[PDB]
């Protein structure tokens, strides 16, 4: 009783009676995850180096490998890359209804000293009829059909939540199969970790310095939280999902707006956490409901555990 | 030309003009990594979730491939483990010179969440004419032959630090050998980044209280360094090699001698910092040179580039 | 413009528009045989040998994995294998439309020298509204909906015949996917290797007798035709469908209604010729017509390029 | 427990008191088998297929690849190639003394339907004190140090035969280590397959052609030989090493001189067949005994179990 990502989602196209074009989409992408995979894992280094008598930096390639594995699907007509400035329109033959947005390489600081990395997408219904353009990845992320991301952690791990729920798949590399290992994922309430860059303290605001010192100093005298930042929104994220916690990336004055964004990194993310129970915010609205009008847009972001989402809301409200 | 960790560790011990059974015990430890590198990357687990109709969880088998594929070498006399209560004295029929202090799989709290973890090494030629004992681990780090680790992280990489420096090697997956990717490593005089857990904050003493401080509101008015703790030793003392800064792990008042144990987390580590040109203290001794007297003992280190670490000690010292 | 099998055999079934139980059952197919390969390949064989301190015969395991994958796809109702004596009927909370004939591990006296062995599979639709039962799997393979072979040679191929033509697959190991790499097969016209057992020299019949003579010595002074028999009907079908040429293995008097199984080396071999453009005959009858009696029924079998085969079923004719 | 072929072949030469250059030679023959077994298995393939978007055919690639990580190996002053027209001299700086004679890919013809290939290697200790040539590969096959091959069968394997015996080692593809699974390897006395391309009967001299007949009409009334033809030496010499029986490619009149060469087909298969006590024959000589006047000379070779191989002998003794 072995679930598989193929058998998973066929049976959800299925049971939803897709024409089978989103079920196309998605086996694309869980193919354009292991090629990516095998590629961060360092497979074939040796030819680099010389094995057989005698480019492309990781992110290059991890995005050419999701355009083109994505382009053949005949399931899109436009993309929307972290690494690319303009919206990508899929010529006509391979024209399909999605609309995918994604981050190729995410942790950017830490691909050479090998720290956890990951893939990010979310993906839209075109909702409209007129010629593909910018204009259709610009939908709030509550209009999202599906959203998750990969990451090439210690292991390689497929998070995937669609209407009904988040499910995480494991990547067996010996036999290139993502196999169910938790179905119907729900963060704790509460967590004991919080995450966030400290190195910008000084351009915090009242709020975000209120509640990280009530993480360490603690009004009750409780156990203070743990810190962990890993440095990759995927990898801090994931153990927020599967311990509990919070993960900060709030404005500064450096990133006024933040520094992640909106469709690749924000609503991605924040989907996946309002699907598993959890809170997404920018500290004064959700998430999923800003209407973006540029599609490399910011947005600072608070998810995690709803518990310590409302608490550091509540320090947000009395400081207006 | 490709020069593999197998031929590297060869030459090396013909240049040393060795017997050859330190060579016998570093191509152990190569085969060792490869196997958990192999078992942390999740190969096979399709059969643990009945693909064929019909868990030694990651670090006891982590424990387990080391002690045997380490016995199988006839090179050891002596084994210490993180996971293991006493000192595991090898059998007279397979018994060598060496003694291996080792962490099979750190950052246990890492582990579930598939964040970067690893195995850390070091290894002491046996001293007494004795029957082998806990004793013959109990050496300074000064007295260590060689020491290193193995991060298995978006890629598996081994670094190995032996009398002549540090030089760093990639597996390569396809093909089973670790690749010479970078030789002779020399850290940074002046990093930027800072990791340590700050939820400790109410516990740090005044020399590393007034230090963060510093670093997040520059009294020069130089910018604020960046903050990373990915929560595994060897993935943060790894990045704090590769890029430069600082790593802090001090006594709190729930771990007033540190956390991290001597033998096979502090020493190991030193070591490597050492030969690479950084610094490894407690604040008030060099952890190298300290003479342990209990194979479990814990230390407090401060490493990373001698400027950053320097800084440190200079705060150190106007408080006592 | 890579096609995966994925890819393909959904495209294949939307084209058809199938309701996915076909596409179900064809994908638990490619993750059975990528299992397998795995396997054949000997990955892990260092644990049996002891690397961590401390059965299935690889074709009893490639059974046990044909059989559970097949029953998890919700798509077979009667299930038969040259392993088991009895049919296998699905239990009706998993039962589907379809009934499968599969070898699991051919080449059987090959697997211990190493030599290519492979997985031989038929497809049939149940054509009744009973109970399952072996009487489903005894349809001529004239009414074979899909069938094919998975050859573990010096690389992994699927090949795959169904009503529009035969493709092949070659699976790249690293990422875990087929890629289609020859569309739409056709054999050549005449080949020049004969493949057959010539050690039953002694009870060959007259025709086949005659024939072996003429590849040897030519009547009109060509060339002689090479000879080939690698030992596992799989390793030698491939050879004759991408090379051309005859293999043949006749009844002789130990097996005198021929050694190989009708419905699950036969038939699926000689509907893939077929689809390929040879011919597959008895001798006296086209295989895919006989209708069996028996779910382990054998049949001698001629089959390749079909002017080599012509020319041995003229000789047959003139001995009557 | 566990050996592997690096911890054997140090073990060996530790033994031996070897500088360690034979050592350094052995472990990059076990480098570049693992590189080409790789290769063989089509690892990615799919980046050939166009899966990022935007050849160099398997035996070029082997063959470059077993003289650069020999090159590298700093063992060598001479190397013949199946596939080089003259024999390569190192150049001075990498140059030591072993001479290697290597067939890179064996079983040209079977390359492309995916059956059955491998390498072949035999090493001499170059003797004279002239500048190295040609001449130092012409040496009978009974001065070979060391002689084996590699088989890309259905799994990896390598046999190699020294002055002690031959022992088989499996590749684990998922650790990349040959691990030790059949020692000191000995022939059975008599077998039950013969192996021959008989297509080339018209041309075969009377022994050859008297024998087969004995395989097939046993003149004792005994059951008739079976006979397995694959068509790569290195898979039949393979199977006639851990089944027995015969393996037999005499002159025949369009390779009078036999079509296999000396150097590295005939003299490595032949030094593994005695170590493992059978014969090694071309009918009139042993094989090692022959003093080679050309580094591509040819050879005919009959090996195997040493009754089977006699009684050819016998044949060929009342011909003559
Ligand atoms: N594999 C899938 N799993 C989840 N829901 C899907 C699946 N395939 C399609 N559906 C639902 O059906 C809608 C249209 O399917 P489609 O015709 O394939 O584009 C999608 O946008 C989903 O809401
Ligand atoms: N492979 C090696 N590379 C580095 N130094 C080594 C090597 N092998 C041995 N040596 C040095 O020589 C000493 C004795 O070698 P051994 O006889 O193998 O125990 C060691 O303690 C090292 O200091
Ligand atoms: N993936 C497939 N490719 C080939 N034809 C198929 C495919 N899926 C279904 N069809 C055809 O449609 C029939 C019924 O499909 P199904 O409802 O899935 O059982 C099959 O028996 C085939 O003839
Ligand atoms: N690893 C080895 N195993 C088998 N015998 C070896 C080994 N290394 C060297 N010897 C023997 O010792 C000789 C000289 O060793 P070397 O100094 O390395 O050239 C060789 O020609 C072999 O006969
Ligand atoms: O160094 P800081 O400012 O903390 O920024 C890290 C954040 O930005 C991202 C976005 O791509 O990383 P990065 O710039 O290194 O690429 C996130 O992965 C991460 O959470
Ligand atoms: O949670 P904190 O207290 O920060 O401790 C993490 C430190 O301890 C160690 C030691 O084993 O991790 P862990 O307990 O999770 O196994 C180090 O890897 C790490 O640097
Ligand atoms: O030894 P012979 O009689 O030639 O039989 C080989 C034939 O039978 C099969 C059937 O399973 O092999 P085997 O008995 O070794 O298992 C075919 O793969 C093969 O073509
Ligand atoms: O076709 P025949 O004449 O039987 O020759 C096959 C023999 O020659 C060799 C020599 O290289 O194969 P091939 O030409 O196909 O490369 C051997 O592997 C094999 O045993
Ligand atoms: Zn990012
Ligand atoms: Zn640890
Ligand atoms: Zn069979
Ligand atoms: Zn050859």
């Amino acid at each position: 009783n072995i679930v598989t990502l193929t058998r998973f989602v066929m049976e959800q196209g299925r049971k939803a009676r897709g024409t089978g074009e989103m079920t196309q989409l998605l086996n694309s992408l869980c193919t354009a995850v292991k090629a990516i995979s095998t590629a961060v894992r360092k497979a074939g280094i040796a030819h680099l180096y010389g094995i057989a008598g005698a480019v492309k930096k990781l992110d290059v390639l991890s995005n050419d490998l999701v355009i083109n594995v994505l382009k053949s699907s005949f399931a899109t007509c436009v993309l929307v890359t972290e690494e690319d400035k303009n919206a990508i329109i899929v010529e006509p033959e391979k024209r399909g209804k999605y609309v995918v947005c994604f981050d190729p390489l995410d942790g950017s600081s830490n691909i050479d000293c090998l720290v956890s990395i990951g893939t990010i997408f979310g993906i839209y219904r075109k909702n409209s009829t007129d010629e593909p353009s910018e204009k259709d990845a610009l939908q709030p992320g509550r209009n999202l059909v599906a959203a998750g991301y990969a990451l090439y952690g210690s292991a390689t791990m497929l998070v995937l939540a669609m209407v009904n729920g988040v499910n995480c798949f494991m990547l067996d590399p010996a036999i290139g199969e993502f196999i169910l290992v938790d179905r119907n994922v729900k963060i704790k309430k509460k967590g004991s970790i919080y995450s966030i860059n400290e190195g910008y303290a000084k351009e915090f605001d009242p709020a975000i310095t209120e509640y990280i010192q009530r993480k360490k100093f603690p009004p009750d005298n409780s156990a203070p939280y743990g810190a962990r930042y890993v440095g990759s929104m995927v990898a801090d994220v994931h153990r927020t999902l599967v311990y509990g916690g919070i993960f900060m990336y709030p404005a500064n004055k450096k990133s006024p707006k933040g520094k992640l964004r909106l469709l690749y990194e924000c609503n991605p993310m924040a989907y996946v956490m309002e699907k598993a129970g959890g809170l997404a915010t920018t500290g004064k609205e959700a998430v999923l409901d800003i209407v973006p009008t540029d599609i490399h847009q910011r947005a600072p972001i608070i998810l995690g555990s709803p518990e310590d989402v409302t608490e550091l809301l509540e320090i947000y409200q009395k400081h207006a």
